[PDB]
């Protein structure tokens, strides 16, 4: 199926949905690991996750792994987690601490910069020097960590230089992970992207986020239009106090912040619209912040509010599979129980994220079938649907070139 | 394995089985998929189990998903479970009923005819005319439904003019489901036909069948001979009571219709060879009225009683799996504990089920072997195979060609 | 992936551990089974499974499955399950005893040595004789059955005449099966065999085994050397004594025998070090008799004690799994709670074997990753690696050439 990537890119008809292989085929998937996976800044974890020299966590993106590591330094370093001897996994947890890197099969030992220290009774002509671990490029962006397993990393600085100011609002470096949940969905990681970019299935799918979240197109969506006047007053009232929220969404497509209100009266997505967290993550001046919308493609979507913050991770396993991973990022020294209940914030995104999950896997078992024939996107309902699918189709296209 | 489907074709050794790639190779399933399932008149459902306007059930075919439904006007309509928008199933659950047809997405809403009534803020130039559901053929043969995935569906009407006096004797259009029974069988959907297809293995594997039905190879098989003496006498025994019984095997193989009569004394297929149910399905003049044989390649096999009827399904899902589902059928106002208990109406064929796909699995594994090598069918206990393999080939060859 | 198998042989670097390709890919893996496992001698069972005439095992061989059965003139015999009608498997359970092969779905009944004696109904056309069970090449070598899959079988002989006198010293065919146990390890079967060729991994994976057993390269390695005079010292006390020990490794590296020491004091792999079972199997002159190691590639390594004996058999399953067999043998006339205890017999190796399962399964992943690069064997801890994979790249290149 589809020739090649090319043939398949040209014959895309404009404003209407992806050709059944680009969420079917398995080639096209390896194609969207290789030119995309492979290829660009991919968000990983909150630093706060390393809450010490020697902790480290390890993650994988298609069929690499990454042990992703602070050092005695204190600086965060990745590694591919796979030992230069024989190949084997040297972190076999999904987190922990080590002062040193050590294979588990035959105890070669490395520096937490990678740098091979001993291997045993390796005779005269080995070189240590030719056997340290593979580097993985790794970044921080006001407490959170991004990788890239390109050779060659594109620029991170424009991004980091437009979110970096919207982002110190919360104070990320002092968060803890209150709690994780990871689910895997049965829809390709395109369809998990082109389901979160739009608030058209709001009504029918989300009554807990309902209550707090709007379902206006001008919230979720990617308008022309001059800024609605109530999100801009939003705007103003929040950067009056300090706090950088005005509408930017980059050149190419790849990212956009905006702080963005919420529904009369709500204050964070709770079941009571109030803050779940009475030690608030940051520094926001009142509690009726909005929500701090990110996204920056191909990994992340992100709310942050006044009291806490929630980050979420798209990483794709097949062709019809993708991993979500959602974080609630409190106050480190607010304590459960006392400062916030564990139900009470985390009840409307579990909620919501299974209910996404619903309609995403519904809509891949459909594709699946030779009867689909991509329809329209709404023109104001799908906005950000059709800027999602612009950025993917243009990235491919470019990243595949010359 | 194959180079392609023409080559194997006519590489068949006559008299024989087919070599191990028709039973194992992916890409020859694919080719049985587009040429035969996607091609030819399937058999679905009894009508009965779309007892009002509003119901529905849905129904797998290899990537095809169909919803049959009873519109406002009770005629039975078939189309494919995607929703024109973005792909999305609209029917999640196997049965149901509805007045229309709702994604759950983002609730286009279609009319049981299949046309978009409404689509919300699809824009000024959106055409709802150009985003119905797409059609499925469908037919309904006394009281039963057939449906075909094919652009152009192949004549119906030569089969219904036959089955059609065989099949009214029954009366199906008042019958119910008595109960539904679907097993997956580890065989390639050919095993499975090849096993229903004799009675060779009949002695050896099926108690409790072998107490009412005859494993003669006439009753069963397809012979070149004039019609043994005590199979006329049934046929003329039942016709001379308004019940057509005569054999008819239709000229391309693909039908046969024929009522053969059971071991002496049995009336109906249970332990005691006694009439399951009190209340009869449809006018058989007596209880010893034998079974109505009914095979229509490539989906259903069928037994006709004096007092109860069962109805089998045949859908392939992978090289080595098939699915067989199995509906008794009763009148609609017998009811259990009174006029049939469901132990003893089922029970022998839920045994006999569970046989055959015993054999058909330890089939399929012996042929996965390299060393697997076709030997030949029993000229006289195997005719009925040997019809079936010829069916295949020739349909293959000719659906395949210009 | 690999282009062809003699491009990847080709672009091997000396010294070092194998492609991805060798341990990943799909098309290597048949290369694997249809170049080394369907070729080659295997080894199967030890003989005293077959107790009595009728006694049969089944055994499966990547797509093959093979019937090893004992005649009623105590001759073993091996066949394709797959009967010759339609490729039934006959034997459908892995052990059992009958008078003849009888398949289960039309009743053919063979011989023990593979003729067809009876088939039902099959005309007046139908040769018998054209129809016998499809043979297996089986040997008997001091009580252990080899088989080999080939149209043509390579040379026994040569193997045999080595390595007997030192299997006589066991007196295998008076054994019995103590205990077996079966597991799949997700590794690559070269993996298996990389990790079984060396001690490298000992001293940080296997306590249990490490209280007996020496993780000194000169015992499980490959060493150009004299021999170290502690090993020369037990070849000589054991020779003199009567029992066949020196080294020996066949001119293709396909197979070796020696009889090393373990460590001071140890008589058997026991957790306290002293022979597990009261009554010995075999002919050794004292307790302290170390251990017989042999090897023959593809499927087999062992260890011999005074008191009881280990086999252990690889068979490839796919390109990351292979199952792992392994054997207790003990006399005969040994009763379980009198001469020996289960537990005791069976830990260490059970407890190893569970031990080299990990390392293998966490080497595998990790060389899934394309980060993945090939690096040097230790020259002295894993001589015996090298020379593995030197057999392996060898015997595939002879065989794959003409
Ligand atoms: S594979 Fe890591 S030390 Fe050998
Ligand atoms: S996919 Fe059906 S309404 Fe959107
Ligand atoms: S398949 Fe063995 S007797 Fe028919
Ligand atoms: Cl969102
Ligand atoms: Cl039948
Ligand atoms: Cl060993
Ligand atoms: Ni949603
Ligand atoms: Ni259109
Ligand atoms: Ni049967
Ligand atoms: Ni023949
Ligand atoms: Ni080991
Ligand atoms: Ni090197």
């Amino acid at each position: 199926m589809h020739s090649n990537i090319n043939t398949l890119i040209a014959n895309h008809r404009a404003g209407h949905a992806l050709d059944q292989a680009f969420y079917t085929d398995a080639e096209v998937f390896q194609t969207d690991l290789q030119e995309i996976f492979y290829k660009e800044w991919l968000f990983a974890i909150p630093a706060c996750e390393l809450d010490k020299p020697g902790s480290y966590v390890t993650h994988q993106v298609g069929n690499y792994n990454v042990i992703i590591v602070r050092g005695a330094d204190n600086v965060i370093r990745a590694f591919h987690n796979a030992c230069r001897h024989r190949g084997s996994v040297i972190c076999k947890a999904k987190k922990g601490n080590n002062p040193k890197l050590v294979c588990p099969y035959h105890q070669w030992t490395y520096e937490l910069d990678g740098r091979l220290l001993w291997a045993r009774d390796m005779g005269p002509d080995f070189e240590p020097s030719r056997h340290g671990l593979k580097t993985v490029h790794c970044r921080e962006l006001a407490g959170l960590i991004y990788i890239c397993l390109a050779d060659e990393a594109p620029d991170f600085e424009r991004f980091a230089e437009v979110a970096r100011p919207y982002l110190e609002v919360h104070d990320l470096s002092n968060a803890k992970v209150a709690h994780e949940s990871s689910i895997v969905e049965r829809g390709n990681w395109k369809l998990v992207w082109e389901n979160n970019r739009e608030c058209y299935h709001c009504g029918g799918n989300h009554p807990a986020l309902c209550r707090t979240f709007p379902d206006d197109p001008s919230v979720t969506g990617i308008e022309g239009g001059e800024t609605p006047s109530n999100l801009q007053a939003h705007f103003d009232r929040c950067e009056q106090a300090g706090m950088p929220s005005g509408f930017h969404l980059s050149g190419d497509g790849q990212f956009r912040v905006a702080r963005m209100p919420l529904k009369e009266g709500a204050e964070s997505y709770t079941m009571d619209g109030k803050t779940a967290v009475r030690r608030w993550l940051g520094r926001a001046a009142f509690a009726d912040a909005g929500s701090l919308l990110k996204f920056h493609y191909p990994t992340t979507w992100n709310h942050f509010l006044s009291d806490h913050s929630i980050v979420f991770r798209v990483t794709p396993i097949s062709p019809t599979e993708t991993e979500v991973t959602t974080k609630w990022l409190v106050h480190k020294d607010a304590v459960e129980g006392v400062d916030y209940d564990l139900q009470r914030l985390t009840e409307v995104w579990i909620a919501t994220n299974d209910e996404d999950r619903e309609v995403v896997e519904f809509n891949q078992m459909g594709i699946n079938s030779p009867a689909y024939e991509p329809g329209p996107y709404s023109p104001t309902q799908e906005s950000g649907v059709l800027q999602f699918v612009e950025w993917y189709l243009s990235t491919l296209k470019r990243n595949s070139g010359p």
